[PDB]
Protein backbone atom coordinates (compact mmCIF):
# COMPACT_ATOMS: atom_id res chain seq x y z
CA UNK A 1 0.00 0.00 0.00
CA UNK A 2 2.05 2.83 -0.98
CA UNK A 3 0.64 5.93 -2.48
CA UNK A 4 3.33 9.21 -3.80
CA UNK A 5 2.75 12.68 -3.23
CA UNK A 6 2.35 14.34 -6.36
CA UNK A 7 0.29 17.98 -6.40
CA UNK A 8 -1.66 18.58 -9.23
CA UNK A 9 -1.01 15.03 -10.71
CA UNK A 10 2.23 16.76 -12.87
CA UNK A 11 4.34 13.52 -13.36
CA UNK A 12 7.50 13.61 -15.62
CA UNK A 13 8.39 10.64 -18.17
CA UNK A 14 11.80 10.31 -16.16
CA UNK A 15 9.80 9.56 -12.75
CA UNK A 16 7.12 7.39 -15.25
CA UNK A 17 9.73 4.76 -16.65
CA UNK A 18 10.90 4.69 -12.62
CA UNK A 19 7.52 3.77 -11.13
CA UNK A 20 6.70 1.34 -14.49
CA UNK A 21 9.81 -0.81 -13.51
CA UNK A 22 9.33 -0.99 -10.32
CA UNK A 23 5.08 -2.10 -10.49
CA UNK A 24 6.44 -4.86 -12.85
CA UNK A 25 9.29 -6.29 -11.31
CA UNK A 26 8.57 -6.00 -7.57
CA UNK A 27 5.09 -5.91 -6.43
CA UNK A 28 2.25 -8.79 -6.52
CA UNK A 29 -0.32 -7.07 -8.92
CA UNK A 30 2.52 -5.28 -11.47
CA UNK A 31 -0.08 -2.82 -11.89
CA UNK A 32 -0.13 1.10 -11.84
CA UNK A 33 -3.43 2.15 -10.24
CA UNK A 34 -4.47 6.17 -11.36
CA UNK A 35 -6.40 7.41 -8.28
CA UNK A 36 -9.31 9.68 -8.65
CA UNK A 37 -6.82 12.27 -6.16
CA UNK A 38 -4.54 13.25 -8.68
CA UNK A 39 -1.74 10.45 -7.79
CA UNK A 40 -0.98 7.14 -8.54
CA UNK A 41 -0.55 3.48 -5.89
CA UNK A 42 1.45 0.11 -6.21
CA UNK A 43 -0.71 -3.06 -4.82
CA UNK A 44 1.28 -5.79 -2.90
CA UNK A 45 4.35 -4.47 -2.49
CA UNK A 46 6.49 -7.84 -2.10
CA UNK A 47 13.34 0.65 -1.51
CA UNK A 48 9.87 1.86 -2.48
CA UNK A 49 11.10 5.46 -0.68
CA UNK A 50 15.10 5.05 -2.26
CA UNK A 51 13.36 4.07 -5.65
CA UNK A 52 10.96 7.46 -4.77
CA UNK A 53 13.78 9.60 -3.98
CA UNK A 54 16.34 8.26 -6.38
CA UNK A 55 13.66 10.60 -9.30
CA UNK A 56 12.63 13.47 -6.37
CA UNK A 57 9.30 11.90 -5.71
CA UNK A 58 8.29 11.22 -1.81
CA UNK A 59 5.43 9.47 -0.12
CA UNK A 60 3.21 11.31 2.68
CA UNK A 61 1.45 11.43 11.87
CA UNK A 62 0.92 13.65 8.60
CA UNK A 63 -3.14 14.17 7.93
CA UNK A 64 -2.80 15.72 4.94
CA UNK A 65 -3.90 14.29 0.99
CA UNK A 66 -2.77 15.14 -2.18
CA UNK A 67 -3.75 18.62 -3.10
CA UNK A 68 -5.61 18.84 -6.40
CA UNK A 69 -5.52 21.05 -9.25
CA UNK A 70 -7.83 21.38 -12.31
CA UNK A 71 -5.74 19.46 -14.78
CA UNK A 72 -6.80 20.92 -17.97
CA UNK A 73 -8.78 23.87 -18.17
CA UNK A 74 -10.28 25.37 -21.13
CA UNK A 75 -8.24 28.74 -20.66
CA UNK A 76 -4.80 26.31 -21.08
CA UNK A 77 -2.59 29.59 -20.01
CA UNK A 78 -3.65 29.17 -16.52
CA UNK A 79 -2.79 25.86 -15.60
CA UNK A 80 0.95 26.72 -14.89
CA UNK A 81 -0.15 29.51 -12.19
CA UNK A 82 -2.76 27.39 -10.92
CA UNK A 83 -0.13 24.42 -10.18
CA UNK A 84 2.36 26.39 -8.92
CA UNK A 85 -0.14 27.43 -5.89
CA UNK A 86 -1.14 23.69 -5.60
CA UNK A 87 2.53 22.66 -5.41
CA UNK A 88 3.14 26.24 -3.19
CA UNK A 89 0.32 24.73 -0.61
CA UNK A 90 1.17 21.27 -0.48
CA UNK A 91 4.99 22.30 0.36
CA UNK A 92 3.52 24.92 2.97
CA UNK A 93 1.02 22.05 4.57
CA UNK A 94 3.98 19.53 4.83
CA UNK A 95 4.96 18.93 8.41
CA UNK A 96 0.67 20.57 13.88
CA UNK A 97 -1.49 17.52 13.96
CA UNK A 98 -4.99 17.39 12.32
CA UNK A 99 -7.80 15.49 14.41
CA UNK A 100 -8.84 13.94 11.11
CA UNK A 101 -6.90 13.51 7.32
CA UNK A 102 -7.60 17.18 5.73
CA UNK A 103 -8.03 17.37 1.88
CA UNK A 104 -7.64 20.62 -0.66
CA UNK A 105 -8.23 21.74 -4.42
CA UNK A 106 -7.15 24.91 -6.69
CA UNK A 107 -10.25 24.81 -8.93
CA UNK A 108 -10.54 26.67 -12.59
CA UNK A 109 -14.09 26.96 -13.16
CA UNK A 110 -15.65 26.53 -15.23
CA UNK A 111 -14.54 22.94 -14.43
CA UNK A 112 -15.24 21.07 -10.83
CA UNK A 113 -13.02 18.00 -12.80
CA UNK A 114 -11.69 17.82 -8.70
CA UNK A 115 -15.34 17.43 -6.71
CA UNK A 116 -14.62 20.36 -4.84
CA UNK A 117 -17.68 19.66 -2.64
CA UNK A 118 -15.98 16.39 -0.89
CA UNK A 119 -12.90 18.63 0.24
CA UNK A 120 -12.00 20.80 3.33
CA UNK A 121 -10.36 23.63 1.87
CA UNK A 122 -10.85 24.55 -1.63
CA UNK A 123 -9.85 27.66 -3.65
CA UNK A 124 -11.69 28.42 -6.82
CA UNK A 125 -9.23 30.68 -9.23
CA UNK A 126 -10.35 33.79 -10.28
CA UNK A 127 -8.74 35.53 -13.55
CA UNK A 128 -8.40 38.61 -14.67
CA UNK A 129 -6.58 38.85 -18.21
CA UNK A 130 -5.13 35.93 -18.56
CA UNK A 131 -3.98 36.26 -14.93
CA UNK A 132 -5.03 34.55 -11.22
CA UNK A 133 -5.58 37.84 -9.36
CA UNK A 134 -7.23 35.74 -6.44
CA UNK A 135 -9.44 32.52 -5.30
CA UNK A 136 -13.00 32.49 -3.66
CA UNK A 137 -12.38 30.44 -0.44
CA UNK A 138 -14.88 27.43 -0.04
CA UNK A 139 -14.56 25.10 3.37
CA UNK A 140 -15.99 22.09 4.52
CA UNK A 141 -17.09 19.53 1.84
CA UNK A 142 -16.32 15.80 3.10
CA UNK A 143 -18.64 12.35 1.69
CA UNK A 144 -17.95 9.83 4.58
CA UNK A 145 -20.80 8.51 6.50
CA UNK A 146 -21.62 5.43 8.63
CA UNK A 147 -24.44 2.75 7.64
CA UNK A 148 -28.05 4.26 9.69
CA UNK A 149 -25.82 6.45 11.44
CA UNK A 150 -27.82 9.74 11.44
CA UNK A 151 -24.85 11.21 13.20
CA UNK A 152 -22.60 11.26 9.93
CA UNK A 153 -23.43 12.68 7.09
CA UNK A 154 -22.14 14.34 3.42
CA UNK A 155 -22.23 17.75 3.11
CA UNK A 156 -21.10 20.09 0.54
CA UNK A 157 -18.15 23.29 0.93
CA UNK A 158 -19.57 26.57 2.09
CA UNK A 159 -18.44 29.82 0.96
CA UNK A 160 -16.73 32.06 2.98
CA UNK A 161 -15.05 35.01 0.73
CA UNK A 162 -12.84 36.25 -1.97
CA UNK A 163 -8.56 36.61 -0.31
CA UNK A 164 -6.35 38.48 -3.19
CA UNK A 165 -3.37 36.43 -3.88
CA UNK A 166 -0.91 37.58 -1.12
CA UNK A 167 -3.23 35.89 0.95
CA UNK A 168 -3.38 32.49 0.05
CA UNK A 169 -0.64 30.91 2.02
CA UNK A 170 -1.85 32.25 5.42
CA UNK A 171 -5.42 31.98 4.96
CA UNK A 172 -4.38 28.31 3.97
CA UNK A 173 -2.74 28.22 7.11
CA UNK A 174 -5.64 29.70 9.08
CA UNK A 175 -7.84 27.02 7.78
CA UNK A 176 -6.11 24.58 9.20
CA UNK A 177 -5.17 25.84 12.44
CA UNK A 178 -8.32 26.65 13.60
CA UNK A 179 -9.74 23.31 12.50
CA UNK A 180 -7.04 21.60 14.21
CA UNK A 181 -7.84 23.81 17.67
CA UNK A 182 -11.70 23.31 17.22
CA UNK A 183 -11.63 19.92 15.62
CA UNK A 184 -13.79 17.59 18.23
CA UNK A 185 -11.54 15.60 20.85
CA UNK A 186 -14.13 13.18 22.10
CA UNK A 187 -14.88 11.41 19.50
CA UNK A 188 -13.11 10.61 15.93
CA UNK A 189 -16.43 10.02 13.72
CA UNK A 190 -17.11 13.58 14.56
CA UNK A 191 -13.76 15.18 14.09
CA UNK A 192 -14.16 16.21 10.59
CA UNK A 193 -13.90 19.97 9.47
CA UNK A 194 -17.56 19.62 8.25
CA UNK A 195 -18.79 18.37 11.40
CA UNK A 196 -17.01 21.46 13.21
CA UNK A 197 -18.67 24.26 10.89
CA UNK A 198 -22.04 22.89 11.62
CA UNK A 199 -21.11 22.80 15.10
CA UNK A 200 -20.00 26.44 15.91
CA UNK A 201 -21.17 28.37 12.39
CA UNK A 202 -19.72 28.66 9.27
CA UNK A 203 -19.77 32.58 10.71
CA UNK A 204 -17.98 31.79 14.14
CA UNK A 205 -15.68 29.78 11.76
CA UNK A 206 -14.93 32.47 8.97
CA UNK A 207 -14.40 35.01 11.76
CA UNK A 208 -11.67 33.42 13.55
CA UNK A 209 -9.67 32.64 10.10
CA UNK A 210 -9.84 36.60 9.38
CA UNK A 211 -8.19 37.20 12.99
CA UNK A 212 -5.47 34.08 12.73
CA UNK A 213 -5.30 35.22 8.70
CA UNK A 214 -4.48 38.93 9.35
CA UNK A 215 -7.65 39.77 6.33
CA UNK A 216 -11.09 40.28 6.00
CA UNK A 217 -12.72 38.21 2.78
CA UNK A 218 -14.17 40.26 0.14
CA UNK A 219 -17.74 39.33 -1.47
CA UNK A 220 -17.72 36.45 -3.21
CA UNK A 221 -16.39 36.92 -7.37
CA UNK A 222 -19.02 35.36 -9.49
CA UNK A 223 -18.17 31.34 -10.55
CA UNK A 224 -20.17 29.10 -12.48
CA UNK A 225 -19.66 25.40 -13.35
CA UNK A 226 -20.63 23.51 -16.62
CA UNK A 227 -19.21 19.49 -15.61
CA UNK A 228 -17.09 17.48 -14.15
CA UNK A 229 -16.02 15.22 -16.79
CA UNK A 230 -12.45 15.16 -18.32
CA UNK A 231 -12.13 16.11 -22.27
CA UNK A 232 -11.41 13.16 -23.75
CA UNK A 233 -9.07 12.85 -26.79
CA UNK A 234 -7.21 15.81 -28.03
CA UNK A 235 -7.49 19.20 -27.62
CA UNK A 236 -5.48 22.35 -28.32
CA UNK A 237 -3.68 23.67 -26.01
CA UNK A 238 -0.92 27.35 -26.08
CA UNK A 239 1.45 27.45 -28.43
CA UNK A 240 1.88 24.62 -30.99
CA UNK A 241 1.00 22.34 -28.37
CA UNK A 242 -1.60 19.79 -27.72
CA UNK A 243 -3.08 17.43 -25.04
CA UNK A 244 -4.19 13.91 -25.36
CA UNK A 245 -6.30 12.52 -22.55
CA UNK A 246 -6.81 8.72 -22.53
CA UNK A 247 -9.77 7.34 -21.10
CA UNK A 248 -8.54 4.33 -18.82
CA UNK A 249 -11.35 2.43 -16.93
CA UNK A 250 -10.79 2.59 -13.38
CA UNK A 251 -7.31 3.87 -13.80
CA UNK A 252 -5.75 0.43 -14.07
CA UNK A 253 -2.50 0.50 -16.11
CA UNK A 254 -1.50 -3.31 -16.94
CA UNK A 255 -1.18 -5.44 -20.24
CA UNK A 256 -4.00 -7.37 -20.93
CA UNK A 257 -4.14 -9.55 -24.33
CA UNK A 258 -4.14 -7.63 -27.38
CA UNK A 259 -4.36 -4.32 -24.92
CA UNK A 260 -0.99 -3.75 -23.94
CA UNK A 261 -2.26 -0.60 -21.86
CA UNK A 262 1.21 -0.36 -19.45
CA UNK A 263 3.89 -1.21 -22.17
CA UNK A 264 2.14 1.26 -24.89
CA UNK A 265 2.35 4.09 -21.65
CA UNK A 266 6.09 3.08 -21.46
CA UNK A 267 6.73 3.26 -25.01
CA UNK A 268 5.51 7.21 -25.07
CA UNK A 269 7.10 7.93 -21.80
CA UNK A 270 10.30 7.36 -23.66
CA UNK A 271 9.69 9.60 -26.62
CA UNK A 272 7.54 12.27 -25.03
CA UNK A 273 8.70 15.80 -24.82
CA UNK A 274 6.57 16.95 -22.00
CA UNK A 275 4.95 15.15 -18.87
CA UNK A 276 2.04 13.03 -18.23
CA UNK A 277 -1.07 14.41 -15.86
CA UNK A 278 -3.29 12.38 -13.75
CA UNK A 279 -6.29 13.39 -13.71
CA UNK A 280 -9.18 13.46 -10.41
CA UNK A 281 -10.99 11.25 -12.74
CA UNK A 282 -8.47 8.61 -12.87
CA UNK A 283 -7.34 9.32 -16.50
CA UNK A 284 -4.11 10.39 -17.83
CA UNK A 285 -3.04 13.17 -20.16
CA UNK A 286 -0.22 12.81 -22.41
CA UNK A 287 0.54 16.95 -21.79
CA UNK A 288 2.42 19.50 -24.19
CA UNK A 289 3.09 17.40 -27.17
CA UNK A 290 4.15 19.62 -30.40
CA UNK A 291 2.18 19.39 -33.27
CA UNK A 292 4.81 17.48 -35.15
CA UNK A 293 4.39 14.86 -32.66
CA UNK A 294 0.72 14.02 -32.68
CA UNK A 295 0.71 11.50 -35.28
CA UNK A 296 3.91 9.17 -33.56
CA UNK A 297 1.91 9.51 -30.08
CA UNK A 298 -1.37 8.47 -31.33
CA UNK A 299 -0.28 5.57 -32.98
CA UNK A 300 1.09 4.16 -29.96
CA UNK A 301 -1.70 4.96 -28.00
CA UNK A 302 -4.06 3.43 -31.06
CA UNK A 303 -2.09 0.22 -31.38
CA UNK A 304 -2.25 -0.43 -27.61
CA UNK A 305 -5.90 0.11 -27.12
CA UNK A 306 -5.27 3.23 -24.81
CA UNK A 307 -8.23 5.09 -27.44
CA UNK A 308 -10.77 2.30 -27.57
CA UNK A 309 -13.67 4.29 -28.34
CA UNK A 310 -16.59 3.86 -25.11
CA UNK A 311 -19.83 5.64 -24.79
CA UNK A 312 -19.85 9.02 -23.00
CA UNK A 313 -21.55 7.39 -19.96
CA UNK A 314 -18.24 4.66 -19.34
CA UNK A 315 -16.66 8.18 -19.87
CA UNK A 316 -18.66 9.78 -16.51
CA UNK A 317 -18.52 6.41 -14.40
CA UNK A 318 -15.82 6.07 -11.69
CA UNK A 319 -15.93 3.10 -8.99
CA UNK A 320 -13.65 3.30 -5.86
CA UNK A 321 -10.73 0.33 -5.76
CA UNK A 322 -12.57 -1.93 -2.75
CA UNK A 323 -12.02 -5.65 -3.41
CA UNK A 324 -9.03 -7.19 -3.49
CA UNK A 325 -7.17 -5.29 -2.04
CA UNK A 326 -9.54 -2.51 0.22
CA UNK A 327 -9.52 -4.30 4.11
CA UNK A 328 -12.72 -2.23 4.81
CA UNK A 329 -14.77 -3.35 1.20
CA UNK A 330 -18.69 -4.47 1.95
CA UNK A 331 -19.20 -4.76 -2.22
CA UNK A 332 -17.15 -4.95 -5.36
CA UNK A 333 -16.60 -1.53 -6.80
CA UNK A 334 -13.45 -1.17 -8.93
CA UNK A 335 -14.04 -5.24 -10.82
CA UNK A 336 -18.36 -4.84 -10.21
CA UNK A 337 -18.33 -1.47 -12.86
CA UNK A 338 -17.52 -2.46 -16.70
CA UNK A 339 -20.34 -5.14 -16.21
CA UNK A 340 -22.87 -2.76 -14.83
CA UNK A 341 -21.64 0.04 -17.31
CA UNK A 342 -22.41 -2.74 -20.28
CA UNK A 343 -25.90 -3.03 -18.54
CA UNK A 344 -26.49 1.03 -18.32
CA UNK A 345 -25.12 1.38 -21.88
CA UNK A 346 -27.73 -1.10 -22.84
CA UNK A 347 -30.57 0.90 -20.93
CA UNK A 348 -29.61 3.85 -22.36
CA UNK A 349 -29.78 2.51 -25.58
CA UNK A 350 -33.09 0.95 -25.08
CA UNK A 351 -34.75 4.26 -24.58
CA UNK A 352 -32.62 6.35 -27.42
CA UNK A 353 -30.63 8.11 -25.17
CA UNK A 354 -27.03 6.56 -26.19
CA UNK A 355 -25.28 9.54 -26.78
CA UNK A 356 -26.02 10.99 -23.23
CA UNK A 357 -25.09 10.53 -19.99
CA UNK A 358 -25.56 10.38 -16.13
CA UNK A 359 -23.03 10.80 -13.18
CA UNK A 360 -22.84 7.66 -11.55
CA UNK A 361 -20.22 6.11 -9.47
CA UNK A 362 -19.86 3.09 -7.03
CA UNK A 363 -18.42 2.88 -3.99
CA UNK A 364 -17.40 -0.20 -1.85
CA UNK A 365 -18.84 0.70 1.39
CA UNK A 366 -19.94 4.28 3.02
CA UNK A 367 -16.22 5.69 3.45
CA UNK A 368 -17.43 6.59 0.00
CA UNK A 369 -13.79 6.82 -2.17
CA UNK A 370 -15.30 6.42 -5.33
CA UNK A 371 -17.63 9.86 -4.50
CA UNK A 372 -21.23 8.05 -4.79
CA UNK A 373 -22.61 11.07 -2.79
CA UNK A 374 -22.14 13.68 -4.99
CA UNK A 375 -23.32 11.36 -8.23
CA UNK A 376 -26.40 11.72 -9.78
CA UNK A 377 -27.13 8.31 -9.54
CA UNK A 378 -24.76 7.00 -6.74
CA UNK A 379 -24.57 3.09 -5.50
CA UNK A 380 -23.11 2.69 -1.88
CA UNK A 381 -22.21 -0.67 -0.79
CA UNK A 382 -23.73 -2.60 2.28
CA UNK A 383 -22.83 -5.98 1.59
CA UNK A 384 -21.61 -8.80 -1.34
CA UNK A 385 -23.78 -8.26 -3.69
CA UNK A 386 -25.57 -5.48 -2.19
CA UNK A 387 -25.61 -1.34 -2.52
CA UNK A 388 -27.98 1.45 -1.29
CA UNK A 389 -29.30 3.27 -4.55
CA UNK A 390 -29.52 7.47 -4.28
CA UNK A 391 -30.59 9.69 -6.56
CA UNK A 392 -30.87 13.50 -7.32
CA UNK A 393 -27.37 14.87 -7.42
CA UNK A 394 -26.74 16.45 -10.91
CA UNK A 395 -24.27 17.09 -13.35
CA UNK A 396 -21.82 19.59 -11.71
CA UNK A 397 -21.59 18.04 -8.46
CA UNK A 398 -23.59 20.60 -5.69
CA UNK A 399 -26.15 18.52 -4.37
CA UNK A 400 -26.41 15.16 -2.18
CA UNK A 401 -28.16 12.34 -3.59
CA UNK A 402 -31.06 11.16 -0.99
CA UNK A 403 -31.36 7.33 -0.52
CA UNK A 404 -33.92 5.81 -2.87
CA UNK A 405 -33.83 2.22 -2.58
CA UNK A 406 -32.06 0.55 0.58
CA UNK A 407 -29.85 -3.04 0.20
CA UNK A 408 -31.29 -4.40 -3.12
CA UNK A 409 -28.65 -6.07 -5.98
CA UNK A 410 -28.39 -5.83 -9.34
CA UNK A 411 -31.21 -6.97 -10.86
CA UNK A 412 -33.18 -4.82 -8.47
CA UNK A 413 -31.06 -1.84 -9.35
CA UNK A 414 -30.79 -2.42 -13.03
CA UNK A 415 -35.14 -2.62 -13.25
CA UNK A 416 -35.51 0.92 -11.37
CA UNK A 417 -33.51 2.54 -13.81
CA UNK A 418 -34.97 1.25 -16.83
CA UNK A 419 -38.28 2.86 -15.64
CA UNK A 420 -36.33 6.21 -14.60
CA UNK A 421 -34.66 5.91 -17.78
CA UNK A 422 -37.60 5.31 -19.71
CA UNK A 423 -39.56 8.44 -17.84
CA UNK A 424 -36.33 10.63 -18.44
CA UNK A 425 -36.06 10.09 -22.21
CA UNK A 426 -39.79 11.08 -22.96
CA UNK A 427 -40.50 13.81 -19.69
CA UNK A 428 -37.79 15.73 -19.86
CA UNK A 429 -37.36 19.06 -20.60
CA UNK A 430 -34.66 20.35 -22.89
CA UNK A 431 -30.57 19.91 -21.85
CA UNK A 432 -32.35 18.80 -18.38
CA UNK A 433 -30.04 16.26 -16.68
CA UNK A 434 -31.51 12.88 -14.74
CA UNK A 435 -30.53 13.84 -11.54
CA UNK A 436 -32.34 16.86 -11.93
CA UNK A 437 -35.52 15.51 -13.26
CA UNK A 438 -35.94 13.12 -10.83
CA UNK A 439 -36.33 15.85 -7.89
CA UNK A 440 -38.50 18.50 -10.49
CA UNK A 441 -40.55 15.37 -11.12
CA UNK A 442 -41.30 14.75 -7.33
CA UNK A 443 -39.43 11.12 -8.11
CA UNK A 444 -37.22 11.92 -4.92
CA UNK A 445 -36.99 14.45 -3.01
CA UNK A 446 -33.81 17.13 -2.53
CA UNK A 447 -31.30 17.28 -0.19
CA UNK A 448 -31.48 21.32 0.63
CA UNK A 449 -29.33 21.25 4.19
CA UNK A 450 -27.45 17.59 4.36
CA UNK A 451 -26.87 18.26 7.88
CA UNK A 452 -30.79 18.39 8.73
CA UNK A 453 -32.45 16.46 6.02
CA UNK A 454 -30.53 14.58 4.51
CA UNK A 455 -31.82 11.29 6.41
CA UNK A 456 -35.41 10.64 5.95
C1 LIG B 1 -7.44 4.83 -4.14
C2 LIG B 1 -8.71 5.65 -3.64
C3 LIG B 1 -9.97 5.33 -4.41
C4 LIG B 1 -9.89 5.25 -5.92
O1 LIG B 1 -10.42 4.27 -6.48
O2 LIG B 1 -9.32 6.17 -6.55
C5 LIG B 1 -9.00 5.38 -2.16
C6 LIG B 1 -8.67 4.22 -1.49
C7 LIG B 1 -8.65 3.99 -0.12
N1 LIG B 1 -9.06 4.90 0.82
FE1 LIG B 1 -9.83 6.84 0.47
N2 LIG B 1 -9.41 6.52 -1.53
C8 LIG B 1 -9.48 7.55 -2.45
C9 LIG B 1 -10.16 8.75 -2.28
C10 LIG B 1 -10.95 9.15 -1.19
C11 LIG B 1 -12.08 10.04 -1.25
C12 LIG B 1 -12.38 10.92 -2.45
C13 LIG B 1 -11.51 12.15 -2.60
O3 LIG B 1 -10.71 12.45 -1.68
O4 LIG B 1 -11.61 12.83 -3.64
C14 LIG B 1 -12.80 9.95 -0.08
C15 LIG B 1 -14.13 10.60 0.21
C16 LIG B 1 -14.07 12.09 0.58
C17 LIG B 1 -13.80 12.32 2.06
O5 LIG B 1 -12.66 12.10 2.52
O6 LIG B 1 -14.73 12.74 2.78
C18 LIG B 1 -12.12 8.95 0.68
C19 LIG B 1 -12.39 8.57 1.98
C20 LIG B 1 -11.74 7.63 2.78
C21 LIG B 1 -12.05 7.32 4.16
C22 LIG B 1 -13.14 7.98 5.00
C23 LIG B 1 -12.53 9.19 5.70
C24 LIG B 1 -13.46 9.88 6.67
O7 LIG B 1 -13.42 11.13 6.73
O8 LIG B 1 -14.22 9.20 7.39
C25 LIG B 1 -11.22 6.26 4.48
C26 LIG B 1 -11.18 5.47 5.79
C27 LIG B 1 -10.42 6.16 6.91
O9 LIG B 1 -9.58 7.04 6.64
O10 LIG B 1 -10.65 5.82 8.09
C28 LIG B 1 -10.36 5.97 3.37
C29 LIG B 1 -9.53 4.86 3.21
C30 LIG B 1 -8.93 4.33 2.08
C31 LIG B 1 -8.06 3.07 1.97
C32 LIG B 1 -6.62 3.61 2.17
C33 LIG B 1 -8.46 1.89 2.93
C34 LIG B 1 -7.76 1.82 4.28
O11 LIG B 1 -7.84 2.80 5.06
O12 LIG B 1 -7.11 0.79 4.58
C35 LIG B 1 -8.39 2.64 0.55
C36 LIG B 1 -7.33 1.84 -0.12
C37 LIG B 1 -7.87 0.85 -1.14
C38 LIG B 1 -6.76 0.11 -1.88
O13 LIG B 1 -6.56 -1.10 -1.64
O14 LIG B 1 -6.09 0.74 -2.73
N3 LIG B 1 -10.71 6.84 2.36
N4 LIG B 1 -11.10 8.44 -0.05
C39 LIG B 1 -8.54 7.17 -3.61
C40 LIG B 1 -7.09 7.52 -3.23
C41 LIG B 1 -6.89 9.03 -3.26
C42 LIG B 1 -5.47 9.44 -2.87
O15 LIG B 1 -4.55 9.32 -3.71
O16 LIG B 1 -5.27 9.89 -1.72
S1 LIG C 1 -15.07 3.36 -0.39
FE1 LIG C 1 -14.66 1.66 1.12
S2 LIG C 1 -14.24 -0.16 -0.28
FE2 LIG C 1 -13.92 1.69 -1.59
S3 LIG C 1 -11.62 2.08 -1.46
FE3 LIG C 1 -12.71 3.43 0.10
S4 LIG C 1 -12.53 2.31 2.04
FE4 LIG C 1 -12.15 0.73 0.36
K1 LIG D 1 -11.35 6.52 -15.62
Amino acid sequence: LLRCRLPGGVITTKQWQAIDKFAGENTIYGSIRLTNRQTFQFHGILPVHQMLHSVGLDALNDMNRNVLCTSNPYESQLHAEAYEWAKKISEHLLPTYLPRKFKTTVVIPPQNDIDLHANDMNFVAIAENGKLVGFNLLVGGGLSIEHGNKKTYARTASEFGYLPLEHTLAVAEAVVTTQRDWGNRTDRKNAKTKYTLERVGVETFKAEVERRAGIKFEPIRPYEFTGRGDRIGWVKGIDDNWHLTLFIENGRILDYPARPLKTGLLEIAKIHKGDFRITANQNLIIAGVPESEKAKIEKIAKESGLMNAVTPQRENSMACVSFPTCPLAMAEAERFLPSFIDNIDNLMAKHGVSDEHIVMRVTGCPNGCGRAMLAEVGLVGKAPGRYNLHLGGNRIGTRIPRMYKENITEPEILASLDELIGRWAKEREAGEGFGDFTVRAGIIRPVLDPARDLWD
